[PDB]
């Protein structure tokens, strides 16, 4: 599924401010990561990355592909593939926890200047 800009700041307003983050920065995030597909899958070195967050497998979930896996949200990956992202958001909000919004490389990148663009209402 594919999510339109306001569908998911909808589904995502109990984000803002969550670790001192700005809802439009984490928006504009999400859209360079993976346009907000929660089927999105990229394969990069030899691990690969899932959803909509593109959380990898080398560290977040479990996957076949990396046994050595530390698993840190404790599930399996295939959980990112469906039209739920709850059990997503609840992984999401353990890695801003933990390592924060850099983790996505899009923030910095582009989601530090006009995050006007991704505001919604109606
Ligand atoms: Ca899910």
């Amino acid at each position: 599924k594919q999510f339109t800009k306001c569908e998911l700041s909808q589904n995502l307003y109990d984000i803002d401010g969550y670790g001192r983050i700005a809802l439009p920065e984490l928006i504009c995030t999400m859209f360079h990561t993976s346009g907000y597909d929660t089927q999105a899958i990229v394969e990069n070195d030899e691990s690969t990355e899932y959803g909509l967050f593109q959380i990898s497998n080398a560290l977040w979930c479990k996957s076949s592909q990396s046994p050595q896996s530390r698993n840190i949200c404790d599930i399996t990956c295939d959980k990112f593939l469906d039209d739920d992202i709850t059990d997503d958001i609840m992984c999401a909000k353990k890695i801003l926890d933990i390592k924060g919004i850099d983790y996505w490389i899009a923030h910095k990148a582009l989601c530090t200047e006009k995050l006007e663009q991704w505001l919604c209402e109606k």
